[PDB]
């Protein structure tokens, strides 16, 4: 699943494995 590290994004392709780009502009 998605790791517990913070990451900024504009789409899910910016995020780590199993993560999504949420509406706050960060991965989870």
């Amino acid at each position: 699943g998605c790791p517990r590290i913070l990451m900024r994004c504009k789409q899910d392709s910016d995020c780590l494995a199993g993560c999504v780009c949420g509406p706050n502009g960060f991965c989870g």
